[PDB]
Formats: C-alpha cells, sequence, structure tokens
C-alpha cells in the first residue's frame, strides 16, 4: 500500500537502489573520553549510546561532559573519504541520538555540539560539504520518540531518574524539540537522500496520536526534502500499513533468511560489538567476514549499512581505518558485482556463497564464499548457454573450466563449474562472472549434484505452512542410495553471547514412503559465511532410502522454521540455514 501515501520521489528511490551500500556512522558526547561505556571509571557491558540510560547519569552531570568535549582532529574530508575508500555511495549520520544531543547546530536549543563544547563546529555542516565535494549521498539519523534530555519525552526507555514520566506531556517535547529539530534537518544541509529512524514502537501516547504525528512529520519531510528515503523504523509494525514510508529495516547484525522480501529494505551491521566509540572494544570484525554479509544481503535484494565511529578527540580508530580500507581494496576489482546487482534468479542457494544478477549485460555473479567442495559448483536451474566465465580479479592465479550437458531424458541443464585455482577465502571471497547468452531462463528445480548431495533452503522451498508446521520440498536424486539427512540451523541470543537453543526438540521427516520422529542435537558446529558471530549447528535427523534415480518429496513437520522472516530472540522458529541430504560418512 506504497501507492497510497506521497512516498519518496522516483529519482529519490532510484539513486538509493543504484547506491547499494552505505555508511552509517555513529557518534555523540556518550563517545568523551570519561564516558565511551565507562562511568566514573567503571566498564558498563552496554553499548556506549545507552550508557546514560543503563546508568542513570543525572542530566545536569551528563551536560557537564560536554564541556570538555573537544574533538579536534575531526576531518570531515578524511571521513568521507575512507567512505569512498571503501566502495560506499551514502553515509547516513546520527544528528541526536536517544540522550538529546545535537551534534549539529541547532538555533532552536542550546545542547548541542557547536554551542555547548569547545568544538564550536559543526560536523554535521562540515560532512554535508565534503559529501558534496566528493559526490557521496548524504543523510541523517534522528532520534524522534526517545529522548532523555527533555523532561515531556516520555517513551518505553523514560528518563525516570531527572524525571517524572506521569507528569510529561508529550506534545510539548514534540512541537518544542522534535519537529523544531527535524525542520533544522530538512532546511542547512542541502539534498538529503535518507531520513532514518529507531524505536518509533517505544512512543507510549495511544495510537492514533502517534499516527497523527508520524503522519504530519511524514508529510513535512516529502515536503522539504522530497528525494529523501524514509525507513519503516519511524514507526511499529503494527502501524507502518497506516503511514508513509520508502523501505524498511533487517535486524540489527542478524542475517535475513534466504527469502526475497517484497519490499526494498537496508541490512545493517556494527563493525564490531557496539554502534558509538566503546572504549574497551576491540572485537573489530574482519573485512572478509564483512564483505560476505554485504554479498549475502544483495543476493536477498537488500542495501547495506555498515557502522562506524570516532573517538572523542574526533580520529577514525585505526582498525576501521585498516576494515574501510581493506573492504576498499576488495571493491575496487568486485564492486560491479554487488553495487547495483539484483537479487539471485536462481531460486536455489549454495553451500559454498551467494549470486548477484545484472541482467542488462547478462551476467550472474558467483560469490564464492568458501572453498565448494571438491572445486566443483553445480547449477541445475540455469537453462541458457553460458558464454564465458572468467574471474573479475585478473590477479588471482589459475582458470575457472565449464561444461553444460542437457539431459534429453527430464530437459534439465546440468552446469559444472571446475574452480582451478588456489585462492585463500579466509582472506576474501572471490568474485566469478558467468556470462548467460539470451534472457535469463530458469527453472526451479531442486537436483542432486555432482557429489551426491541435495541442498533444501528457504529459497528452494516447494510449500510451507505455518500454521499446520509443514514444509515441503520437492527434488530429483540422479544416484540412488542410503543418504544422511541433516538439519543446519542457527545460533541465536545476543552477539557477545550466541547460543543455540533448540536441543532436544522433536519434529518429523516423510519422504519416499519413510516417516519418523527426531530429537534435535548439537552434532557439530562451524561457521556461517553471512553471520557474524551466529554459527550453523547441524544436527543429523536420520537417513532417507533412494531405491531408484526420480524425483521424491520430503516433509519435515510438528515443529516450526523460520522460512521467509526470522527472530533474533524469540526461541519458538528454528531458524533454517539449509536441510542437507549426501553421502553419510563425507
Amino acid at each position: 500500500n506504497r501507492n497510497a501515501f506521497t512516498g519518496v520521489s522516483k529519482q529519490g528511490l532510484n539513486r538509493w537502489k543504484k547506491n547499494t551500500f552505505g555508511m552509517f556512522i555513529h557518534w555523540g558526547l556518550y563517545c568523551h573520553r570519561d564516558l565511551a561505556g565507562y562511568y566514573q571509571g567503571q566498564y558498563y557491558d552496554i553499548i556506549s549510546e545507552w550508557l546514560p540510560h543503563f546508568a542513570r547519569i543525572p542530566m545536569r552531570d551528563y551536560k557537564e561532559y560536554a564541556s570538555d568535549f573537544n574533538p579536534s582532529e575531526f576531518d570531515a574530508d578524511q571521513v568521507t573519504a575512507l567512505a569512498k575508500t571503501a566502495g560506499m555511495n551514502y553515509m547516513v549520520v546520527t544528528a541526536k541520538h536517544h540522550d538529546g544531543f545535537a551534534m549539529y547546530h541547532s538555533p532552536s536549543h542550546p545542547f548541542n555540539i557547536t554551542d555547548a563544547t569547545p568544538f564550536k563546529r559543526d560536523p554535521v555542516a562540515e560532512l554535508s560539504q565534503s559529501c558534496r565535494h566528493k559526490d557521496l549521498d548524504f543523510g541523517l539519523y534522528y532520534s524522534h520518540v526517545i529522548d532523555w534530555e527533555n523532561e515531556n519525552a516520555v517513551s518505553k526507555a523514560p528518563n525516570d531518574w531527572d524525571f517524572n514520566p506521569d507528569q510529561a506531556n508529550y506534545q510539548e517535547y514534540w512541537n518544542n524539540k522534535c519537529l523544531p529539530q527535524v525542520n533544522e534537518l530538512l532546511e542547512q544541509y542541502g539534498d538529503l537522500c535518507s531520513l532514518w529512524f529507531d524505536m518509533g514502537g517505544f512512543d507510549v501516547q495511544e495510537e492514533a496520536d502517534h499516527v497523527r504525528r508520524i503522519g504530519e512529520l511524514m508529510a513535512l519531510i516529502r515536503k522539504k526534502q522530497p528525494d529523501a528515503v524514509v525507513n519503516s523504523r519511524v514507526t511499529a509494525p503494527e502501524c507502518e500499513y497506516q503511514l508513509d514510508w520508502d523501505i524498511k529495516t533487517g535486524h540489527d547484525n542478524y542475517m535475513e533468511p534466504l527469502y526475497i522480501k517484497p519490499y526494498y529494505w537496508e541490512g545493517i551491521a556494527t563493525s564490531n560489538d557496539n554502534w558509538g566509540y566503546s572504549r574497551n572494544d576491540n572485537n573489530t570484525k574482519s573485512s572478509k567476514d564483512l564483505i560476505n554479509q554485504l554479498c549475502s544481503v544483495v543476493s536477498r535484494g537488500g542495501n547495506f549499512l555498515l557502522n562506524i565511529t570516532l573517538d572523542h578527540n574526533g580520529r577514525i580508530p585505526q582498525s576501521l581505518v585498516r576494515l574501510l580500507s581493506e573492504i576498499g581494496q576488495w571493491m575496487q576489482v568486485n564492486q560491479e558485482a554487488v553495487i547495483d546487482t539484483e537479487a539471485t534468479p536462481l531460486q536455489t542457494g549454495f553451500n559454498w556463497g551467494v549470486v548477484t544478477h545484472r541482467p542488462a549485460t547478462n551476467k550472474l555473479y558467483l560469490h564464492v564464499q568458501r572453498q565448494p567442495e571438491q572445486n566443483v559448483i553445480c547449477l541445475h536451474s540455469l537453462n541458457n548457454r553460458i558464454k564465458q566465465v572468467r574471474l573479475l580479479d585478473n590477479q588471482i592465479k589459475g582458470h575457472v573450466s565449464y561444461l553444460q550437458k542437457t539431459h534429453t531424458d527430464t530437459g534439465i541443464t546440468a552446469s559444472t563449474l571446475n574452480l582451478q585455482l588456489g585462492h585463500n577465502y579466509d582472506r576474501m571471497p572471490l568474485v566469478i562472472e558467468l556470462e548467460y547468452d539470451g534472457e535469463l531462463d530458469i527453472n526451479p528445480i531442486v537436483h542432486q549434484d555432482r557429489l551426491a548431495k541435495v541442498r533444501l533452503d528457504t529459497l528452494n522451498i516447494a510449500h510451507f505452512d505455518p500454521e499446520k508446521l509443514t514444509y515441503r520440498w520437492t527434488f530429483q536424486i540422479q544416484s540412488p542410495g542410503r543418504f544422511a539427512l541433516d538439519l543446519v540451523s542457527l545460533e541465536t541470543m545476543h552477539h557477545k553471547d550466541p547460543q543455540w537453543v533448540h536441543n532436544g526438540k522433536t519434529g518429523r521427516i516423510s519422504c519416499g514412503g519413510q516417516s519418523w520422529e527426531f530429537e534435535l542435537n548439537l552434532d557439530k558446529t562451524d561457521t556461517n559465511d553471512a553471520q557474524v558471530p551466529w554459527k550453523n549447528i547441524h544436527s543429523r535427523l536420520g537417513e532417507l532410502h533412494f531405491p531408484q534415480a526420480g524425483e521424491y518429496t520430503l516433509e519435515f513437520s510438528e515443529l516450526p522454521l523460520a522460512i521467509d522472516q526470522s527472530e533474533k530472540y524469540g526461541q519458538d522458529y528454528i531458524n533454517l540455514e539449509y536441510l542437507q541430504l549426501g553421502p553419510r560418512l563425507a
């Protein structure tokens, strides 16, 4: 029902689609030399942004930190150059977070970095100016619902240490601080690619009041920044159908199921365990992991935002300069396989990586994230002739050979790529560009591969009914026998303590006239190339007998599987990566 609202301009949405990959910046007073996850010399296990709320810092005391906040080495050109180095095409910056501190010159409010600190500079102005000079699209985040500085801004996370939530008049916060500050953002910094919001569901006012205010907010944004993309976290999921917005937001860090969503969305990741600068955080993610997550999101049809920060001196931490420089060196070679590409059209995933699509030039990009088993990639859904394959990176030593065989009995084309190379997937993934002849022609088949394996995943599923808890795949066996059946499911729970929560759960398999109950056990752990740090857990369910070649149907039942949407914390649904049939000693 997006067509029922004004919406972003066509040219604004097309700019966002082409851009693909962006930077997020969380930076504020919470990055102070004496804060950044510490308070009064004590470490708190909390993201920096939430330390004022977790440690209940009286605002009279919190505001005193502004008096010696001077990030004197801040350099907007250094920040935008690092975004461009990384191969990012847009940046979104926190103008005001939950702490209520404006990281820009706010005429309406004195609690702002230009007026209240010895910095005496507007970093949002400097970044917007640098972005204009370097043709990088520039957007802003504003914490519209949560504000711990304003005595009226009551929410589900109230400042109940300085103020009494019962005495709040939310409309006064809204008229006196929220709307004047949003107007400043819409007027002071030129054309905005994005206006970004979160915690829309933390509004404790009546639904009708929320809907009226968000409607008015959105109308103001379309009027003053008609080309700006807005995310649905501006509200709660149950009010999305009532309100204007352009795109959704995926989980923080946790990878969406392999499923093409019927809406536009960004995935979003941290570069470490925190958002804004956290003094003790030495858990910097690898370039390899974040490239794999970028490619995995674009294979699903999403945009992707990677968050960075700056320390209290206004320096980008060296580990994040190194990280984005390493991503950049990869993007310089491989960006055409990621930026402005479409989601996989193959109607199946693969254990070895993911696929993106450039239909205008008849290209499929195979993102090889781990060594394919025996150096072979098997396709059965591609009907087109392959004109050629090439490594995008001409410094990789070796060659990709391929065969295509059209089986005259089934009409199925078996395409087999043979990787003759010696690449270290631990350092970075590699891209094979496959050019196909004619308009892309795919048949949604699930087929046993060269190594006698069948992958059943969230993309190639035939039928699912979350009410009846039934999940069905139909697939072709070319090599009969007795094969092991494994469920590969994900860890969940918080990124600093990932856990697999499904021990002892019972369900059923039915296939090829065989039917039995299994009990899930943690049989094996493995890295999941698209997730950090959540791992794959393998549970051996049992054995299926395929006495001859032909078509079989397998039904998983009596246990819920997350197919088209997943939860990070709730434990009723099992987050499916895939079910595998294969050689019982592989």
